[PDB]
């Protein structure tokens, strides 16, 4: 059951700008998504300080990076607070109208794209390396949903009947551009994490698939 929605115009504008930019330091996308994951984990930790049972849906707090070489997909999963269906529509398709406009104005003045996080819209940096994204999310007391975008003007939200259960949290599935496949490689991912994400309160786990010989 696929619900189609339209992006706020200025979010559409910024996705188009990012997906087309030729910026040469695209690895900063991973810092931004890890920072979003850490923020989500902060929120469930805050709730769990009052009510520890909120952790029981997924007791381990983590950020996990899962390259899917066969699919040309990079997944970034967290066990943070997650997003409801209404959140997905609101958080990703509408709110952040302010940050997107201020950031585009800053770009026109000469700002570096790596400053995107300071306007609160670092999520959209994923379009530096991906042309399509699914956001799978599960909030306590709500169902698991999938939000899907191709940087155009429409997104969809669907009850998730096809992905692994998250327990609680969010998984971004980045469909990488054909010239950005370096970010499926263990060595490259490690380099970028160590360079830009040294001060993160949660374990950053990398899933590596190796042949037994
Ligand atoms: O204040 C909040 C509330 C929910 C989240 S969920 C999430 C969203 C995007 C993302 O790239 C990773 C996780 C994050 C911060």
């Amino acid at each position: 059951k696929v619900e189609t929605h339209e992006f706020t115009a200025e979010i559409s504008q910024l996705m188009s700008l990012i997906i087309n930019t030729v910026y040469s330091n695209k690895e900063i996308f991973l810092r931004e998504l890890i920072s979003n994951a850490s923020d989500a984990l902060d929120k469930i930790r805050y709730q769990a300080l009052s009510d520890p049972s909120q952790l029981e849906s997924e007791p381990e707090l983590f950020i996990r990076i899962i390259p899917q070489k066969d699919q040309k997909v990079l997944e970034i999963r967290d066990s943070g607070i997650g997003m409801t269906k209404a959140d997905l529509v609101n958080n990703l398709g509408t709110i952040a109208k302010s940050g997107t406009k201020s950031f585009m104005e800053a770009l026109s003045a000469g700002a570096d794209v790596s400053m995107i996080g300071q306007f609160g819209v670092g999520f959209y940096s994923l379009f530096l390396v991906a042309d399509h994204v699914q956001v799978i999310s599960k909030h306590n007391d709500d169902e698991q949903y999938v939000w899907e975008s191709n940087a155009g003007g429409k997104f969809t939200v669907t009850l998730d009947e096809t992905n692994e259960r998250l327990g609680r949290g969010t998984m971004l599935r980045l469909f990488l551009k054909e010239d950005q496949l370096e970010y499926l490689e263990e060595k490259r991912i490690k380099e970028v994490v160590k360079k830009h994400s040294e001060f993160v309160a949660y374990p950053i786990q990398l899933v590596v698939t190796k042949e037994v010989e």
